[PDB]
């Protein structure tokens, strides 16, 4: 079972002794700090953390004792604040006297803005605010996955629109392949749910249960997949029987979309000689609702996509669309699912456009590049204290290192507002109380053990929409 | 609750219809594929996965029904192998008819060797072997962290030994700061546990409980920490009261080691004026078992460290050790806990050596660099089918993409052996049975729902030791 008393950075155990005496309030905020591109971030993931780790009775007699025992050995000393945790147990039945205010989930906010704030609601628990910093800062992950996934949707939108005149099938152009490429089962579910804010194609099943449990959708499931082969299901037939493998598989899944990895021995021979000659008759007969999706899985991503397309282009009736780009027959498509990140995704669709191929032909699968190859410093996610009350007086606090202006933090009580031009502004020093900037966009989502405002996964998807999808 | 029927990549759900008819055996293996850095990998993490996810009754009527309903919507079709999973439930009480053989945890193994193998023990369950690829492949992570952590230890060991003549305090030179910088709670523990194979300093509490539950140590805890400050505990005193903050903190922890971040406003001012003049009397009076550890947290990592050392070197009695390198008084140390990855760690210790500062002076804290900035392709961790039986006939299978020789997989039944020079070799095509290379070094660690071999965290630590340590 999970223990909130053991879910923090070790040194935070010793912090209650280091704040100024007579400190009754510690007020902290979280932001994706601006750097001197990712100019806007999707806010997603907090509601999961709140429901799974912060709400309800999170303190017990056994959990306090368990932590006391651990820290005594961990520190070789009794620095653990048993008193403070026992106070919460007895006064509030184990509920955290904490208030958290957050921008609605799905919201797209420019860098350098307050996304959420945290503060204690009982003066005895001044220390509790930054106790849970560590657990709250982990929200950087689903935020970063949702943001990076969405930036990739922008690229796909731009090229699909230019080469086809519309955005049909956009939400199925970037599929989640990274279940095996993430660090854990929990990360897999969280990361998969963040990708599904923007797209509908996933193979990371874990994300489905997370969304159903913490967010919910009107639809039965938020994400989908279709039958496909792996190297083991092709190679098991032995080297000389790749054709038999292919034939058995496309026949097994004759009436649904099927993807078949074709690079086990020679991708270019498979497309030209097996798919384009030997088994061609099994391809041109397929429904538009059940195409064959050819999957290369090695070589330079751009070059392999181009060459495969040129091969299929010569073995199949290729048409040209209204925009002037080449289009494969409806029963035949390609998915590039190896070495795809936001950088290579751009290189590929750009290269395809150069060679007059429509982005309608291609879908992408992304594993590590989607769910693992991200860090907290990509969006500069940071949780800092901006305001404290000591001796009844509230002072605005902040850091401002001489050698790095970028690491400077915000002063005092904060609020997020719409500017007159429809953009976003974060007001500092409690200036939001002057009410010259309309209503705070930060809503109370957590207070005293209770989740006070929730959003469904449908609302989040609506909020995270692209402008081009709106227009 | 965890459901293994939902713990795989979607397309693997459709795979039982794709193998050649009358397949009775699927046999697969895991290696850190070959490619001048990361030539050897620490095998760590499988035992966690085995216990938490694979052992015992992992199949129930309820998990089967739940999986059935999810996949019907997820595929918009009925493709889920309800029959196969029901067979496992009824024939083995939910225990996986699987055998897994693996190298001992902690073992350091050169790239391109079989680390573990998996095969089904029941013909009916040919499809099971690669169902669990996804969960087993996630062992890449603890493997990679343990490896990258150990490679950094080799770097620290070289420079500590060179500048101080010994390896005292090596296992406390790289501290785990990665709790907030990882993707989840589970990942935090796994990653922190992996780091603790090589070092003893961690701030990721979650790693301790995991080790105790899945590995176990003779000692009460496998990792340690000391009190320290954060920007919030300094800045809360207000800009004009940084001196007061520092003084309160060092006095609160006057008999234990304490680290204080000094870069909130002006790192070089705090080292020269506050620590070096105003509060100097509270530092020189501290015990060797309770030093102040100054912590910069901004600027160029190498440049900041050098300037800080030169500032402290001029305000404090500096000595010269037996190797001729400068050394702070024993009550005063430094920790660099910002911007530390394996690359910058090397840049800092080497730059320090060039300025004649001992590595005794410094410790490193690493967050994202240690536990997050890693991927599966760093060691090329891969799981592939090498052997199948169809119609009673054994076939040595493999992939070999024309456009990438590096992705070529191994053929047939595998085994791991010592060479006559005492190095590792992986034998293919069942050639291990010829007995020309001695006995297979892999051990059956999992068979039919039961863990059959496991290793204490103490034995893993022993196995992962550096050569210079031995
Ligand atoms: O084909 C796969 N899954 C089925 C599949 C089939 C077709 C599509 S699609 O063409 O987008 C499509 C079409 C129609 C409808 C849908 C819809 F969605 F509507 F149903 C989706 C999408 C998924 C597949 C294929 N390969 C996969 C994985 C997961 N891991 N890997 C492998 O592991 C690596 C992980 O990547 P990395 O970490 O190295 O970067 C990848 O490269 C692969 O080798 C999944
Ligand atoms: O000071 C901290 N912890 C206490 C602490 C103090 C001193 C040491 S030590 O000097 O190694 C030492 C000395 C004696 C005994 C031990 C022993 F071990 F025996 F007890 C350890 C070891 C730990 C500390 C300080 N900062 C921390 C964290 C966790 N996260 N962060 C922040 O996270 C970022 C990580 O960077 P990034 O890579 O994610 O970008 C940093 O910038 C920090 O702001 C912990």
């Amino acid at each position: 079972e999970f223990n909130i008393l053991l879910a923090t950075d070790s040194y935070k155990v010793t912090h209650y002794k280091q704040y100024p005496p007579n400190t009754s309030k510690v007020y902290s905020y979280f932001e994706c700090r601006e750097k001197k591109k990712y100019e806007e971030t999707v806010f997603y993931g907090l509601q999961y953390i709140l429901n799974k780790y912060l709400k309800g009775k999170v303190v017990t007699k056994e959990k306090i004792q368990e932590a006391k025992d651990v820290y005594k050995e961990h520190f070789q000393d009794d620095v653990f604040n048993e008193k403070g945790w026992n106070y919460i147990l007895e006064k509030y039945d184990g509920h955290l006297p904490i208030e958290i205010k957050a921008v609605p989930e799905g919201f797209v906010i420019p860098r350098g803005n307050v996304l959420f704030t945290v503060e204690n609601t009982d003066p005895e628990c001044y220390w509790l605010t930054n106790w849970i910093e560590t657990i709250l800062v982990q929200s950087w992950y689903p935020i970063t996955v949702a943001t990076n996934s969405r930036e990739q949707k922008k690229i796909l939108a731009k090229y699909l629109l230019e080469t086809s005149g519309n955005l049909d099938g956009l939400e199925y152009k970037l599929h989640d392949f990274g279940y095996r490429g993430v660090s854990s089962q929990e990360t897999a579910g969280i990361g998969a749910s963040a990708h599904l804010v923007n797209f509908k194609g996933t193979d990371t099943v874990a994300g489905l249960a997370l969304i159903k449990k913490y967010y919910g959708t009107k639809d039965p499931v938020p994400g989908y997949s279709v039958p496909a082969a792996e190297h083991s299901t092709i190679t098991a037939w032995g080297k000389d029987h790749e054709k038999d493998a292919f034939e058995h598989i496309v026949t097994q899944f004759s009436s649904v979309p099927v993807s078949v990895v074709s690079d086990s021995y020679d991708i270019y021979n498979a497309c030209e000689k097996i798919w384009g000659e030997d088994l061609r008759h099994l391809i041109v007969s397929r429904s538009t609702q059940a195409p064959l999706i050819i999957r290369p899985d090695s070589g330079n991503p751009l070059d392999t996509v181009l060459k495969v397309l040129e091969i299929l282009g010569k073995k199949f009736p290729v048409t040209e669309n209204s925009k002037g780009y080449k289009l494969l027959p409806p029963y035949l498509r390609v998915i590039q699912g190896d070495g795809v990140d936001i950088n290579t995704l751009q290189e590929i669709v750009e290269g395809m456009k150069q060679k007059m191929w429509s982005i309608e032909n291609i879908a992408f699968g992304s594993g590590g590049g989607l769910l693992q190859k991200l860090t907290r410093d990509l969006l500069n996610c940071s949780f800092k204290c901006s305001y404290v009350v000591t001796n009844g007086l509230g002072i605005n606090v902040f850091k401002d290192p001489v050698a790095d202006p970028n690491k400077r933090s915000k002063k005092g009580r904060l609020s997020l507002h719409r500017t007159p031009a429809g953009n976003f502004v974060t007001l500092e020093e409690g200036k939001g109380d002057l009410e010259e900037y309309g209503q705070d966009l930060l809503h109370t989502v957590f207070k005293n053990g209770k989740v006070t405002k929730s959003y469904s996964f449908d609302e989040i998807r609506k909020n995270a929409q692209l402008n081009i999808e709106l227009e």
